[PDB]
DNA sequence: AGCCGTAG
DNA sequence: GTACCTACGGCT
DNA sequence: AGCCGTAG
DNA sequence: GTACCTACGGC
């Protein structure tokens, strides 16, 4: 019913185009030749049939619609002669997700409709380079470039080696992660088409993009691109804590247009989590309005909420405009965006990260800011510090939701190797409720556990009689009292046994599996605690050194200008005479340069000077600024002359941040 | 969706009805969960006053409320079974919140009246300034509206049941005229609440806002608030035709934050229509990407499309920064927006308008711009011109979709009175297809007719055997050929007969019901063709008059500065020494003013002068500017001194616009 | 009828 | 006004 | 086995 | 990635 067929009933001259969604589909339908060309719009990512059970595959709506459209049936019953189109054309967006969707479609054609490929019926379209998605093209341009048999370039998909192609679909699309990961590491780098070559190149294109530009944080600032773009967007709009909140829909529309060419919900939902004090150990966004709850209620629609940077986020963006980090071109070349943030606090470890990539994933727990900075300071004084010594500063993860960690052994393994299992428990106590009866009271729950869902789980166990001795279950949580979950215990039953059982059978006890993978030098890397801290500290040294160099050039440039102004003030009569005698700006400029040994920049500055600069207060200000400047330049040079002084400055600034933003440990690590 | 409280004891339990999930989550968090339950609604609710019982009972929102209350409904209503003794209506403090409140009270009065009689129904009073309950933090919601310690609730009271019956009937019933009369009669520019009063005030607030601030165009620029805000948003962001396309998501978020506090889809779809050349006779938006089709395909998601002003839209905004129109504060006081656009072409008539309001609706067809401007010119030369004479310029509507209008008699009635029915017919011809067989070919369809859907209607008629003689039906439309819909006719059947039947039984012939209502001085008004031209010409006289006055004010301000600069350069050594000798800015200003007879503004301008202005070509170059200004000042004064000269200037600027943007008529008017 | 177009 | 489909990895 | 979070 | 509720007035 989503299919827009062509009028001809002769398959030999008929072509069906497969496109990503209705955005693309509408340009496609308007621009086509309705006589011979059909359009079937799909719905974004389609089922990977290499990983799915067969009944699921047969019951999936997108899959059925293709089968019905092609008309050949599937597997054993496939009948090539019954095909309704001799050309099946894959026309996804010319981007990395476009590529993924193509690997998913080919995988379906190969496993289920193979003769179709063998017959040479499957092609790949080749839309132009410039556009965002096909939804961004005018129908006429899409017709000429991509669908016009006269000018289009199609690739026909050719099946050459079928042993090789089976091995290929299994490797890329199959359920064994390791083989796929190996394939990516090995190949990762910075009109007839063999189906194996198309899968390998298209999948690597997608997989690479997800690893380096989506799902993994950078080790230096702890951010993924969508977060870095959000925060940079708030900086560039002047959405500072002192400044008022800006509506979220404007922030999101802004980020979308300038830096992040993806769907609005991905951006808004990333921003929302950054504002949740139950998600971020040190929240990066300050939100006004409904930003979700521990119960998994979603945030209010973006038209209603407002947001701005938290104060600690200013520390992430500090000195970004002092040539501290490298800018790069944005997605369409009309803007510039930061490659990384200055990150004056160790954000990766402080807020942690979780991302599902391709071939790999990352799980990094959050940490206490005071402990992390103290760890960085200990490292700065001792490059050969061991993990055990570092743990004297950093006890373990510190969750925003507090709770308990059981033992140091999982933490120790994770810090040493980057992988460990950490056991988390809710904070629970047994107390009397009167009448000789007792209750269990939970005041803190494990990190990332949905409270309401945890309670549902307990209720279901009680209902199914899978747990004994619970008379009542209520959520007494309130803004005023904090989290409070009350489990009433049957009189004379052992509450401690019931609690132990709750730990065994519900998320009241949950584990955090540490998998510390981050982008180091543009590549994913499993890193230990020390390595994550070493990368953070080198970054801070580079940022501070660069800021100091930038500030020196700027101060020197400004001093240069002020010397010219001071010269002008010393010979103001002569300066005025020279300018009056000149016919043009260009002559005056040359004459000032010749007569007073001034640079072009100095002369330009003098010619720009307003007459009010001539008053007593203004002359003094020019002289006062120059004298202030000379001292500043001397201070900057001192820092750059001595690596130790530079390093000390890094330590001092970290320390300042520690004292301003460092807070108490929340999570209790129990021996 | 219900988030219930702990207590089982209704006497102390309260249920809060909120607009959506946006307010629901803050409400869930902020409430006392022991005694406060939350039921989020799904925006506007069924009006039970206009609906039959089967539809009422099958509505999910009505069902959830019935289920939650526990009382049952109507005849089976049981007050004792109520699960809460306080049912609290908590919508946003805005016009649409007020509407939701009338809809809820309508359901309660009709299906659960004892609940009101018992005193169980209340209205919360959240604070204003928020633009949504989703906007408030949970602690603010609790303290201001849900905490029993600080909250102010209105208990709804039923005093006169006869009067309330009548009020619910008039405000919410199916008779539009009584409701329209109520709005016309009442419209104008400590813990208990009478239900009749609450209904009359809440409904009037909503109805008036929709009439004056949503669904009806201004007679002066032909726009509704959302369209005006979009265009002003484009001008402000500098999205002119010379600049590159801006992404739609960014344009929309900007309009949302700054001027239009409503949904993104309302803004984006309004912008998309301005871009469609099958909708707008002179498109106001230049769109890049998928902007929808005549088959009712919607535009691509806003993440993909880009947009900017068309060239003609520059004429809507021309002179906006010369104090030609009044600006007003935006919705939250942080911005300024235009009350109306200068509108240098008659956009109301040119592009037409359709809007469903409350108590009334509007339907104004588009027109040919060359014709309209000629009409305005003729009118400007003769205030007593008649409609018939005006029709010598303005033949009738001119649809972007072309086609035919049958006869001039509906056009005439609509122009004379503002109401008329106009028959639009497709352009269709009969031609041979070979073998002695024929086809009907359609290349133009009526305005606002979905082509795919019209084709479906035809296919339906053929399959149901309600029409004889059709053997095939195809849409051969393409970019190369334009609309082409082909109906094959059975050999030896009369094709003209088949075509006449298709006109009678399908949208291939359709009617446009003209009902020209626009806002005139802030009030809706049914207007005829001449009255719409008159208000337009007045607006233009006013814009040009104000523009001239602004320019004159500006030019004198400038001449004044230059007289100070002339004096400064003539005495420059003494000027500089005066400044050098002054300790501060203030002292220099006083000294310059006393010594050289300079105003405060002249002296500031002298102190702001850069040294590079002392170069040679300046004494004369300043004198060059000063000389042109005097001439210009004289030119502006002449215009303000003679109405006829001002009127001629309006005529001239309209004529230039007609020659630059005026195009050929598309819709053919056949007599008859 | 169910559409048209700004709203929740 | 709102609700689900899909990919992807690892842990239970 | 369903969840975590950026994506279509 | 997409689909389907509601108000409102007139034909
Ligand atoms: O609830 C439901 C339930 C079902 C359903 C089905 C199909 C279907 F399409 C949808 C459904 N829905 C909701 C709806 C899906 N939504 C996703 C979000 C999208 N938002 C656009 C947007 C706004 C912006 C912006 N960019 N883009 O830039 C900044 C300003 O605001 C609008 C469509
Ligand atoms: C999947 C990819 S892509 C990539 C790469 C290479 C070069 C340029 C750009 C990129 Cl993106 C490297 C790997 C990879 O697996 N690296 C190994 C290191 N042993 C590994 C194994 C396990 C965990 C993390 C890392
Ligand atoms: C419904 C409203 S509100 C309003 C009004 C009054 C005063 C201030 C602000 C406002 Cl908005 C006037 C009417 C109305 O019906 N006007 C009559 C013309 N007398 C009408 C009748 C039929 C068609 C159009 C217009
Ligand atoms: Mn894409
Ligand atoms: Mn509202
Ligand atoms: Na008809």
């Amino acid at each position: 019913g989503k299919l827009a067929d062509c009028s001809s009933k002769s398959p030999e001259e008929c072509e069906i185009f497969l496109v990503e969604g209705d955005s693309a589909g509408g340009s496609t339908k308007s621009g086509r030749d309705s006589r011979t060309q059909a359009i079937l719009p799909l719905r974004g990512k389609i089922l990977n049939v290499e990983k799915a059970r067969l009944d699921r595959i047969l019951n999936n709506n997108e899959i059925r619609q293709m089968i019905t459209a092609f008309g050949t049936g599937i597997g054993g019953d496939f009948d090539l002669a019954k095909a309704r189109y001799h050309k099946i054309v894959i026309m996804t967006d010319a981007d990395v997700d476009g590529a993924h969707i193509r690997t998913l479609l080919l995988t379906f054609f190969y496993r289920f409709m193979r003769p179709l490929i063998e017959a040479g019926y499957v092609y790949i379209a080749q839309p132009p380079t410039g556009y965002k998605g096909l939804g961004e093209m005018n129908a006429d341009q899409l017709w000429e470039t991509t669908m016009n048999p006269e000018h289009r370039a199609l690739l026909q998909v050719k099946l050459e080696d079928a042993i090789e192609a089976d091995q290929t679909f299994e490797m890329l699309m199959g359920d064994v992660v390791e083989n796929r990961r190996q394939f990516i590491e090995d190949n990762a780098v910075y009109n007839e088409r063999n189906i194996t070559s198309e899968m390998r190149e298209s999948f690597l294109d997608y997989a690479m993009s997800v690893i380096v530009a989506r799902a993994l944080p950078d080790v230096r600032d702890g951010l993924k691109p969508v977060h870095r773009r959000i925060l940079y967007g708030l900086n560039e709009q002047g959405m500072t804590p002192d400044k008022s909140y800006k509506k979220s829909a404007r922030i999101v529309g802004d980020v979308m247009g300038k830096y992040h060419p993806h769907g609005d919900s991905s951006i808004y939902e990333a921003m929302v989590r950054m504002a949740q004090d139950f998600s971020y150990r040190y929240p990066l966004v300050d939100g006004q309005g409904n930003f979700g709850s521990m119960d998994g209620d979603g945030a209010a629609a973006m038209r209603y909420t407002e947001a701005r940077m938290t104060k600690i986020t200013l520390e992430l963006l500090r000195d970004i405009n002092k040539d501290t980090i490298d800018f790069i071109d944005n997605y369409d070349g009309n803007e510039r965006e930061p490659s990384v943030l200055p990150a004056r606090f160790p954000n990766l470890l402080a807020n942690g990260a979780s991302g599902i990539a391709v071939g790999m994933a990352t799980n990094i727990p959050p940490h206490n800011l005071t402990e992390l900075i103290n760890g960085v300071l200990s490292l700065s004084k001792n490059p050969d510090i061991s993990i055990a010594e570092l743990m004297e500063d950093i006890e373990g993860p510190d969750f925003p939701t507090a709770g308990l960690i059981l033992g140091k052994s999982g933490i120790r393994r994770a810090y040493e190797t980057g992988r460990g299992s950490i056991q988390m428990r809710s904070r629970a106590v047994i107390e009397e409720r009167g009448g000789g009866r007792q209750r269990i009271v939970v005041t803190e729950i494990p990190f990332q556990v949905n409270k309401a869902r945890m309670i549902e789980k307990i209720a279901e166990l009680v209902r199914d009689k899978k747990i004994d001795g619970i008379t009542d279950l209520r959520d007494e949580t309130s803004l005023r009292t904090g989290v409070r979950v009350v489990i009433d215990v049957r009189k004379d039953a052992n509450a401690s046994v019931i609690l132990n059982n709750l730990y065994k059978q519900t998320p009241l006890q949950t584990s955090f599996g540490v998998n510390m993978i981050a982008l180091v030098n543009g590549r994913p890397k499993l890193i230990n605690l020390k390595e994550a801290l070493v990368h953070y500290l080198e970054h801070q040294k580079t940022v501070v050194r660069r800021r100091t160099q930038y500030n020196l050039r700027k101060a020197k440039d400004r001093a240069h200008i002020l010397e010219g102004l001071r010269i002008a003030l010393d010979h103001i009569d002569e300066i005025i005479s020279t300018i009056r005698e000149s016919d043009t700006d260009k002559v005056a400029m040359e004459s000032l340069q010749q007569r007073f040994k001034l640079s072009e920049k100095q002369a330009q500055a003098i010619l720009d000077m307003r007459l009010r600069r001539l008053t007593g207060l203004e002359r003094d200000k020019i002289e006062a600024e120059y004298n202030e400047l000379l001292n500043y330049i001397s201070e900057l040079e001192t820092i750059l002359a001595d690596e130790e002084v530079l390093l000390q400055l890094v330590r001092d600034e970290l320390t300042e941040i520690r004292d301003r933003f460092g807070d108490d440990r929340r999570t209790e690590i129990q021996l």
